[PDB]
DNA sequence: AAAGATGAGACAATGGCGATTAC
RNA sequence: AACUUGAAAAAGUGGCACCGAGUCGGUGCU
DNA sequence: GTAATGCCATTGTCTCATCTTT
């Protein structure tokens, strides 16, 4: 019936789920398929691929290629071609006149006067060819295209992406620094110079001067150990950006996408700034002006040259081979080459004023066909192309005919290849991989539901945990802070009680070096030993908005000090106050969104403005990545018209922040423990679809900031209601207080202790419609990440690119044996080499008779690749790592209270909860102390059947026995540790305490031969189960 | 005096080859 | 992934509920 | 006689030391 499908995609592994109407994974009976007397198996739809992120066939299908390019471009040539067809078969002076088609194009676009037929098409032809990025959508308005709101939105995607160290720009005027006729590097400086927290070298520094056209380096702001230069000009700008995402994470995509917004900002300023005519071709006739300006530079300085200087002459225009003018016109000589060799020369000469302000600018001779044409946004290109239409649409009338063909051609980027569409995408490989894996997998996914689409598909980017090298990272930012804090100040808390970056990792610690060792709310110095005793307090409260962070968070001895109000803290404590908020505000120690949050009830208190605010804050996605996945899925799932040319979505594609999730686990204890086994993806993807349904039938109206497509734009302040419950929740008014995922709740604890009561059923207001049942769902909830089948698959790979082998070969045959030669009969695998495979496939046969084999059975050979899947005993499973060795293929399904156990025994010192909340996870530990135990049980009984390694198994029960008499936190830690031995995938070392357990590794191939191999669907569901006792 | 860049050295993870041992 | 058809791009092939839940099982319907 | 059970090789990261630049 009506269903949902949750995705959670990674760069390695993509979780995915699906949901019904009350919130339960169906389980379902598959088709088994080969030669096996299993035809059935029961699986529940819930499950998570997972692939290596490497050289592979597909891999190199989603890089660009120029090949590519090349057709697509030709393919809109044949277009123009078949439109210009029928008139061309009616239809040195132009040289001379136009020496390049920017010339001829500006003709066209200025003169009344009727052209030749071939010409508009050289034109059209030149537009098209080159045309330009689509990054900017719509119209040019000044939202998008002037240079100061695209300052703004960079430097707002730069604070969002840190949130903390965050450079603040309110005074600037990024027009007048930017837009200014000056060199680029003199541009950075200028900007730099305004902005007193940043520097040239970092990370801001470097995407402005990447904005201004430059070529920074960012292994200093990443420390990144190969260097990775970016040009926005350079034609491989593109593949060296997915090539330096790779490094450090696509979620830096859209702050490099936010520096290329800029500069296209700062080119539309260029060239808006010279007006000959009051509206024009701006880029046309931005290249006559470089043209005029090349002919008089270009005159002069032969004249001056051959009157002054007749000497060197050949050196400049007939040498070529050290980048001269010759080598500039006819060698591989680039533009910045060329003035770096001509710089001396126009120094030493007389008369060579004017030529040198221009070629400081970096307009000195510049030519037509430059690198810096791929900034050009196809905008300006369309508005030409309208132009020309328009002055030629009375003279030929099938050019009005074919005006929206045309503006077709240039504006499409029909259905082409998906392959396609993910190349074009600003990331990594890896992601573009888990993209086309995560629309794979919906396609199985609506096949498997009887080609039933969903009614609702939620997407997460799924973020990356900390690998613990950037757990000292983030330490050493804070250090930085409490320093230039303190010696901004001039309080030497440091000096009496010195710290450390380690310390530092605590929230309370933290917030009391933040604080300058103060009370935040009273006039009185806090006591360094008894910080348990104290309470962090929120701002703006948890009902208000679920922000955690230290931008939100305050240390106070009681939270009863912020007064009776369950707003911000009252006006009695802020006026006595502020003048402490404005000293710990201007050394840095707080941002100036936590002073002003802490200072709001002098402006009234929490306002409409304010609470939409945090409505955008919590439901809006910024990543850029993420609207194009949701993007092809919407476009490949919804593809039905009506009469008009509207678009009729059927499947709603909902985009969720992975915050949301996140505080969804942590607030009812379905906690997540990724170390586990590899099912914490699919039952992300689960919860993700359980909070998207949940919310689309919630809040309907407020479709336009999660659900993708062209919504009525929905206002979110007159939605709130006056009173907390005379005007909320008995009106069309959908909820007073701005925190989204309230209704989940039973009771909502405010920031006073007044405990606010919810209704035990959540009903949509205008429908009558029941969204959610704090009992049977949270209930079902808990059954499905109970559930201990969840669909793990290895995404087995044929390697591309000691030789490496492209896959492996089973072969049954006969090989001699003996002086005799007796020839006996084998079945083995064989490693085909990459540069053996095209051999092995031209002819299988030859190639095996080459290595030794005779009568091969050709129809009983099988390719094998990497992670081949192959069921043994008892449910024991291996996958194919070589033609010599096995992998772990088996996944430990551990209940949930003992996942929710071991996450709360790690978690002891952090909870970042209420007190009354603590204290019941830290008794809820002590009474269940012996799921210690119980958890060696199980990872005992399954190692049993499944793995063994009795030496490493007998290691780790010792072990814990010898370490029983340690602390709760320790054990558990440690037993996190310990179950890398149960992991699908390759064996690894491990650590118990300091005991360390070496891999146990599967170095006999043997078994598998007499194994049932299982060939597996993308999402595991389908497969083929191949006995090979044969 | 502090920060950035380049090269080399211990880590980490997985697979392959050779020698010793066991059936 | 496997299988079928194709030189290839590429097309096709795997029933639904309920009671449970140790890697999925059982029962009813079809 | 054949097959099963420590060190080396390859691809990526990270940290430390020295030299150069702001």
């Amino acid at each position: 019936k009506k269903y949902s499908i949750g995705l959670d995609i990674g760069t390695n592994s993509v979780g995915w789920a699906v949901i019904t109407d009350e919130y339960k994974v169906p389980s379902k009976k598959f088709k088994v398929l080969g030669n096996t007397d299993r035809h059935s198996i029961k699986k529940n739809l819930i499950g998570a691929l997972l692939f290596d992120s490497g050289e592979t066939a597909e891999a190199t299908r989603l890089k660009r290629t120029a090949r590519r390019r090349y057709t697509r471009r030709k393919n809109r040539i044949c277009y123009l071609q078949e439109i210009f067809s029928n008139e061309m078969a009616k239809v040195v002076a132009y040289h001379e006149k136009y020496p390049t088609i920017y010339h001829l194009r500006k003709k066209l676009v200025d003169s009344t006067d009727k052209a030749d037929l071939r010409l508009i098409y050289l034109a059209l032809a030149h537009m098209i060819k080159f045309r330009g990025h689509f990054l900017i959508e719509g119209d040019l308005n000044p939202d998008n295209s002037d240079v100061d709101k695209l300052f703004i939105q960079l430097v707002q995607t730069y604070n969002q992406l840190f949130e903390e160290n965050p450079i603040n720009a309110s005074g600037v005027d990024a027009k007048a620094i930017l837009s200014a006729r000056l060199s680029k590097s003199r541009r950075l400086e200028n900007l730099i110079a305004q902005l007193p927290g940043e520097k040239k070298n970092g990370l801001f520094g470097n995407l402005i001067a990447l904005s201004l056209g430059l070529t920074p380096n960012f292994k200093s702001n990443f420390d990144l150990a190969e260097d990775a230069k970016l040009q926005l000009s350079k034609d491989t700008y593109d593949d060296d950006l997915d090539n330096l995402l790779a490094q450090i994470g696509d979620q830096y995509a859209d702050l490099f996408l936010a520096a290329k917004n800029l500069s296209d900002a700062i080119l539309l300023s260029d060239i808006l700034r010279v007006n000959t005519e009051i509206t024009k071709a701006p880029l046309s006739a931005s290249m006559i002006k470089r043209y005029d300006e090349h002919h008089q530079d270009l005159t002069l300085l032969k004249a001056l040259v051959r009157q002054q200087l007749p000497e060197k002459y050949k050196e400049i225009f007939f040498d070529q081979s050290k980048n001269g003018y010759a080598g500039y016109i006819d060698g591989g000589a680039s533009q910045e080459e060329f003035y770096k060799f001509i710089k001396p020369i126009l120094e030493k000469m007389d008369g060579t004023e004017e030529l040198l302000v221009k070629l400081n600018r970096e307009d000195l001779l510049r030519k037509q066909r430059t690198f810096d044409n791929g900034s050009i946004p196809h905008q300006i290109h369309l508005g030409e192309l309208h132009a020309i239409l328009r002055r030629q649409e009375d003279f030929y009338p099938f050019l009005k005919d074919n005006r929206e063909k045309i503006e077709k051609i240039l504006t499409f980027r029909q259905g082409d290849s998906l392959h396609e569409h993910i190349a074009n995408l600003a990331g990594s490989p890896a992601i573009k991989k888990g993209i086309l894996q995560t629309v794979k997998v919906v396609d199985e996914l609506v096949k498997v539901m009887g080609r039933h689409k969903p009614e609702n598909i939620v997407i997460e980017m799924a973020r990356e945990n900390q690998t613990t090298q950037k757990g000292q990272k983030n330490s050493r930012e804070r250090m930085k802070r409490i320093e230039e804090g303190i010696k901004e100040l001039g309080s030497q808390i440091l000096k009496e009680h010195p710290v450390e970056n380690t310390q530092l990792q605590n929230e309370k610690l933290y917030l009391y070096y933040l604080q300058n060792g103060r009370d935040m709310y009273v006039d009185q110095e806090l006591d360094i030993n008894r910080l348990s005793d104290y309470d962090v307090d929120h701002i703006v409260p948890q009902s208000f908005l679920k922000d955690d962070s230290i931008d939100n968070k305050v240390l106070t001895r009681s939270d009863k000090n912020r007064g009776k109000s369950d707003n911000v803290p009252s006006e009695e404590v802020v006026k006595k106050m502020k003048n402490y908020w404005r000293q710990l505000l201007n050394a840095k120690l707080i941002t100036q969104r936590k002073f002003d949050n802490l200072t709001k009830a002098e402006r009234g208190g929490l306002s409409e403005l304010d609470k939409a605010g945090f409505i955008k804050r919590q439901l809006v996605e910024t990543r850029q990545i993420t609207k194009h996945v949701a993007q092809i899925l919407d476009s490949r799932m919804n593809t039905k018209y009506d009469e008009n040319d509207k678009l009729i979505r059927e499947v709603k594609v909902i985009t969720l922040k992975s915050k949301l999730v996140s505080d969804f686990r942590k607030d009812f204890q379905f906690y997540k423990v990724r170390e586990i086994n590899n099912y914490h993806h699919a039952h992300d993807a689960y919860l993700n679809a359980v909070v998207g349904t949940a919310l689309i039938k919630k809040y309907p109206k407020l479709e336009s900031e999660f659900v993708y497509g062209d919504y009525k734009v929905y206002d979110v302040r007159k939605m709130i209601a006056k009173s907390e419950q005379e005007i909320g929740k008995a009106t069309a008014k959908y909820f007073f207080y701005s925190n989204i995922m309230n209704f989940f709740k039973t009771e909502i604890t405010l920031a006073n202790g007044e405990i606010r009561k919810r209704p035990l059923i959540e009903t949509n207001g205008e429908t009558g419609e029941i969204v959610w049942d704090k009992g049977r769902d949270f209930a079902t909830v808990r059954k499905v990440l109970s559930m201990p089948q969840v669909n793990i698959v290895k995404k087995t790979e044929v390697q591309t690119g000691s030789p490496t082998v492209a896959y492996s070969v089973l072969v049954v045959a006969k090989v001699e044996k003996g002086k005799s030669k007796k020839l006996k009969s084998v079945k083995e695998l064989l490693g085909i080499t990459i540069m053996e495979r095209s051999s092995f496939e031209k002819n299988p046969i030859d190639f095996l008779e080459a290595k030794g084999y005779k009568e091969v059975k050709k129809d009983l050979i099988i390719k094998l690749p990497k992670y081949s899947l192959f069921e043994l005993e008892n449910g024991r499973k291996r996958m194919l790592a070589s033609a010599g060795e096995l992998q772990k293929g088996n996944e430990l399904a551990l209940p949930s209270k003992y996942v929710n156990f071991l996450y709360l025994a790690s978690h002891y010192e952090k909870l970042k909860g209420s007190p009354e909340d603590n204290e019941q996870k830290q008794l809820f530990v002590e009474q269940h102390k012996h799921y210690l135990d119980e958890i060696i049980e199980q990872i005992s009984e399954f190692s049993k059947r499944v793995i063994l390694a009795d030496a490493n198994l007998d290691k780790v029960l010792s072990a814990y026995n010898k370490h029983r008499d340690k602390p709760i936190r320790e054990q558990a830690e440690n037993i996190i540790h310990l179950f890398t031995l149960t992991n699908l995938g390759a064996p690894a070392a491990f650590k118990y305490f300091d005991t360390t357990i070496d891999r146990k590794r599967y170095c006999s191939t043997k078994e598998v031969l007499d194994a049932t191999l299982i060939h597996q669907s993308i999402t595991g569901l389908y497969e083929t189960r191949i006995d090979l006792s044969q």
